[PDB]
C-alpha cells in the first residue's frame, strides 16, 4: 500500500508515488531521474498526440546536435546571458583537454539558425517548420524534483520561420492551443491560458505566451508549456534573411518562433489526480486502461478448470481489443490477487476488472474504478460498452473535479493586503499589475517578508505566472496597480510557482 | 544536379547525396551532423518496425539518464578500458567547475545496471527487458563520415537480464535476427551473421553476434548491428543477484545481454543503393514512395484545363492513399516540372507519378521507376494494382543485385598470398583463421602493405574448414574461416 498521505507531507508522498508506481528511479547524480517505463508510456502517449497535431500544421520531425560551439551559443546577447550559468561544458575526452570546450544544448536555437540560414536564401524556402524530440541540460540553481524540476530533461521544441510576422503569431497561438489541449484533454488538467510578464519572458524573444497549471495540495502553480516569438532577434545575428518579392534589393530578417512541452507534464499529472491510494493515470493517457485478474483460484480448483477461469480473461482481453481499450491480462500464477489489486492501484490503472469462477458461470464480471473505487458488477455481454463508457467517466470526472478545485482556488484581488491573505490561504491571485519588472521583484521580496504560512513551511514569496488572455475581471479604468506607485496595464495572474 | 560520380571520388559523391538529398547539414563541431526530416523519416520507420517486434518479444521501452557518474563508468573494468579515450566528460556548470566530472553515455550500461540491482530482489524479478531509444556520445579520433562513423549518433540500445543462460542466449539471436530483417526486409542489403573475434569482441562480454554489411563501391565492408551476450560480467560487478531457488544462502548473478542499432543504417542504404543520379529509397523505408507531378502546364492552358489537371492529380492521391501507399501530390505553383523531376530523383522517391492533359484526357498516366529509370504509361485504371507492383518490383530489384555484388566479392582464400590479392581487388575474403588476437594485429599491418580487420566468423561460412588446415599465418592451426577485409 501507500504510507505518506498527501495532504499533509508532499514530498515523500510524490516521493513514494512516482516510486511505487514504478515510474522514477533515482540516479546517482543530482536532478537526473531514471524513467522507467511506465511513466515512459505516459510520454509516449502524448508524443503520439502532439506529433500528429503539429504535422497537420505543415511541423516535420528532425534530430540536431546535442554539441554547441562557443561562438554560435553567444550569437544573441540576452539569450546566452540567461542560460550561461546552466550550461553544461564538455571539457575534455577521455583524458585528453579539448582545445575549445563545446557546451551541451540548453536549448537548440543557436545550432538550428545557422543552419537555418544556409536553408533559406530566396523566399521560396520559407517557412521552415521543424520539430525535434530530444533531450538537454539545463544545470539549473534551483532544487531538484523528478517530472517537475530535472537537470536533463526530455521534451519537444519546435523552431518555425516565416517571411512575415502575421504568419509567426498565428502558429504561437496554434501551438499553446496545443499545449492546452494535451493538459485538458489528455491529462485531464486545466490550465490557464497567458502571456508571461517582460521579468519572466524568454530572453531573445519578443514575447512569450504559456499555460498555467495548479497543483492544489501546495497551493503552487506550475508552466505545463510555452510558445514564444522570437520576432526578428535571432534571425538578425543568425542572418536568416531573403529577399521580398515586393522590396527590391533589400535584406528581409525572418520572423520566428519556438515552443517547447516537457516530461514536467507527468509530474503535474502526478500532482493533481494522485490521491492516499498512489497514482491515477487519465484513461486517454493509460498505459492499460483495463487490468484483468483471475479471482479465486483455490487449490481445490481441478487444473481443467483453473484453465477455463484464464480462457475467460483473455476472452475479456481480445474483446476489449477488438474496440480499442489498451487492456492487459494479469495472468501471472506467481503472484496472489490482493497483490495484484495493490499493484495495479498503486500504477494507476482505471479499472480493475475481476473474473472469478461464480462470476463465470453467472456470466457476469467485477468493474473497479480507479479513482473512486466503486465495484459495478457488470453482465458479460456489455463489456464493450460498459467498460468504454466507465472509461469515459473516469476522465470527465478528472477534468471536472480538477476543473472544479481550480475556480475556487484563482480569485482577484486588488489590494497589496487582500493579495498577501489570500495568497497564505493556499491560492493564486490574479491582481492589477503596472507590468514592470522592479515593482514584479517587490511583490516577490514582499509577499515572502509578510508570509504566514502552517508551522515548519518554509520561506516562499509569490512569482508571476502569466497574464491570462481572457482574465477573471476588466480592468476599471485608472485602477492603480497594487503597488499604488504606477497605473496598472492588466490584470496578472500571481501565485506561488514550482 | 550532382556533379560528382559513385565510382571515381566516393567520397564527395557521398557528401553530394546526403546534402542534395536533403538528408544532411553540416555543423561547427566536426563529427556532428545535422538530421534533416528526409533522414530522420527512414529512422522513423527503421525504429516503427524494430519497436514492433521488440514488443513482441517482452521488451519495453525507458529512457536512463545520459550523465553517469566516475564510479559507475569505473565499476567494470574491461568495459571502461575499451572505451575511456572516446568518453566526453562535462566538468562545468557555467563557469563553477563541478566537484566530480561527469561523463556522457558512450553506451548505459553502467548507467542502468545499477538500477538492475535495485530492481532484481527475487526470482520473481527476472526476466528484465528495456530499450531505449537515445543519442549516444562516443568521440572518436579519426576522420567522421556522416551516418558511417559520427562522434554523436542515435540508436536503440537494448538491455536483458535473465535468470538462467540459455535465456539469454536464445535472446542474442533473436535480436541479430531482426537486425537483419531490418537490413534486408526494409533496406534490401544483405548482411552476413557472425561472430566477432576475441579482439573485436565487446569488452565486458563473453560473445558478439554481428551482422556485416559491404560496400560494393569501396571494397570496404561495414558492421550493421551488434547483439552481445554479457553473461555475468556486469552483474558480478554491479550486484544483480537474485537467492538460489534450490539452495539457501546461494546468490546467482543474472545473465545479461545488450543490443544495438545506430542510423549508420541509413548510410550504408546510401552507400549500396545510390546512383550517380542521387539518394535510392527502397519503397518499404521512403518517406514517400509516389510523388504525383502535373506537367504540360503551359502558359496557355486554360485556368479550367489547369484546374482539371490540379484535380487528377489530387485523384490518385486519394486512390493510393486508399491502399495505404505513401503518395504526395507535388502541386506547388513556384517549381517547374522539370524541376521537380530532379528534385525528387535525388531524394530517392521510388516512383514517380507524370500526369499531362494529353495523358489525362486519354485516361492514362506515366510512372517512372527511380531504380531503373524505367518510364511505363499505365491506364487509370490498373493504378494501384501496377503501382503497387512496381513498389515491390523496386524492393526486390534492389535486394538482387546488392546479393549478388555480395556474392561475387566475398570469396574464400586459404594463405596468407592469396588473402592479399582477393582484398587489394575490392572484396573481402573468408580465410582460415587461429582466432589469436597477436595473429589479428598481424594480419592487420600486413596486408596493409589502411589493412585488414577482423569482420565476424560467419554463422554459415562458404567452405567446410577441413580438418587439418592451418591459419594463414602457419603457427597455429585455424579453428573456423572468419571473414576479414578493409572496413569502416
Ligand atoms: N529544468 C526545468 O525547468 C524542467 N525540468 C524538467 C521538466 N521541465 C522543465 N521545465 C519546464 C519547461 C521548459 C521549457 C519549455 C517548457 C517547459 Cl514546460
Ligand atoms: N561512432 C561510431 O562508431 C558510430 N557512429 C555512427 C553510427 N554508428 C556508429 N557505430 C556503429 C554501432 C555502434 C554500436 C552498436 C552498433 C553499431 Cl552498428
Ligand atoms: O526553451 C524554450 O523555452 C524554447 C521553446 C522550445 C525551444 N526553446
Ligand atoms: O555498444 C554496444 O555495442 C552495446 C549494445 C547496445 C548497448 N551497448
Ligand atoms: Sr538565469
Ligand atoms: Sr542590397
Ligand atoms: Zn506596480
Ligand atoms: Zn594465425
Amino acid at each position: 500500500g501507500l504510507e505518506a498521505k498527501k495532504e499533509e507531507n508532499l514530498a515523500d508522498w510524490y516521493s513514494q508515488v512516482i516510486t511505487k508506481s514504478e515510474m522514477i528511479e533515482y540516479h546517482d547524480i543530482s536532478g537526473c531521474y531514471i524513467l522507467r517505463p511506465w511513466a515512459y508510456a505516459i510520454w509516449e502517449a502524448i508524443k503520439d498526440f502532439f506529433d500528429a497535431e503539429i504535422k497537420k500544421l505543415g511541423v516535420e520531425n528532425c534530430y540536431f546536435p546535442m554539441f554547441v560551439s562557443q561562438s554560435a551559443l553567444e550569437k544573441e546577447k540576452t539569450h546566452v546571458a540567461d542560460f550561461a550559468p546552466e550550461v553544461a561544458w564538455v571539457t575534455r575526452s577521455g583524458k585528453t583537454e579539448l582545445a575549445e570546450p563545446i557546451a551541451i544544448r540548453p536549448t537548440s536555437e543557436t545550432v538550428m539558425y545557422p543552419a537555418y540560414a544556409k536553408w533559406v536564401q530566396s523566399h521560396r524556402d520559407l517557412p521552415i517548420k521543424l520539430n525535434q524530440w530530444c533531450n538537454v541540460v539545463r544545470w539549473e540553481f534551483k532544487h531538484p524534483q523528478p517530472f517537475l524540476r530535472t537537470r536533463e530533461f526530455l521534451w519537444q521544441e519546435g523552431h518555425s520561420a516565416f517571411a512575415t510576422m502575421e504568419e509567426a503569431a498565428e502558429e504561437v497561438l496554434q501551438i499553446l492551443d496545443l499545449y492546452a489541449q494535451v493538459y485538458e484533454e489528455l491529462l485531464a488538467i486545466p490550465v490557464v491560458k497567458g502571456r508571461k510578464t517582460e521579468k519572466e519572458k524568454f530572453a531573445g524573444g519578443d514575447y512569450t505566451t504559456t499555460i498555467e497549471a495548479f497543483i492544489s495540495a501546495s497551493g503552487r502553480a506550475i508552466q505545463g508549456g510555452t510558445s514564444h516569438h522570437l520576432g526578428q532577434n535571432f534571425s538578425k545575428m543568425f542572418e536568416i534573411v531573403f529577399e521580398d518579392p515586393k522590396i527590391p534589393g533589400e535584406k528581409q530578417f525572418a520572423y520566428q518562433n519556438s515552443w517547447g512541452l516537457t516530461t514536467r507534464t507527468i509530474g503535474v499529472m502526478t500532482m493533481v489526480h494522485g490521491d492516499n491510494m498512489g497514482l491515477v493515470l487519465p484513461p486517454r493517457v493509460a498505459c492499460v486502461q483495463v487490468v484483468i485478474i483471475p479471482c479465486g483460484i483455490t487449490n481445490a480448483l481441478s487444473e481443467e478448470d483453473k484453465e477455463a477461469l484464464i480462457a475467460k480473461c483473455n476472452d475479456y482481453r481480445r474483446r476489449l481489443l477488438s474496440v480499442n481499450i489498451r487492456v492487459r491480462a494479469d495472468l501471472r500464477d506467481n503472484y496472489s490477487p490482493g497483490w495484484k489489486f495493490n499493484h495495479w492501484e498503486l500504477k494507476g490503472v482505471p479499472i480493475r476488472l475481476e473474473v472469478g469462477p461464480r462470476d463465470m458461470k453467472s456470466c457476469q464480471f467485477v468493474a473497479v474504478r480507479r479513482d473512486t473505487g466503486e465495484k459495478l458488477t457488470v453482465a458479460e455481454n456489455e463489456a464493450e460498452t460498459k467498460l468504454q463508457a466507465i472509461l469515459e467517466d473516469i476522465q470527465v470526472t478528472l477534468f471536472t473535479r480538477a476543473s472544479e478545485d481550480l475556480k475556487t482556488h484563482m480569485v482577484v484581488a486588488n489590494t497589496m493586503e487582500d493579495f498577501q491573505k489570500i495568497l497564505d490561504s493556499g491560492k493564486i491571485v490574479q491582481i492589477p499589475f503596472c507590468g514592470e519588472i522592479d515593482c514584479e521583484d517587490w511583490i516577490k521580496k514582499t509577499t515572502a517578508r509578510d508570509q504566514d504560512l502552517e508551522p515548519g513551511a518554509p520561506s516562499m514569496g509569490a512569482k508571476s505566472l502569466c497574464i491570462p488572455f481572457k482574465p477573471l475581471c476588466e480592468l476599471q479604468p485608472g485602477a492603480k496597480c497594487v503597488c499604488g506607485k504606477n497605473p496598472a496595464k492588466y490584470y496578472t495572474l500571481f501565485g506561488r510557482s514550482y
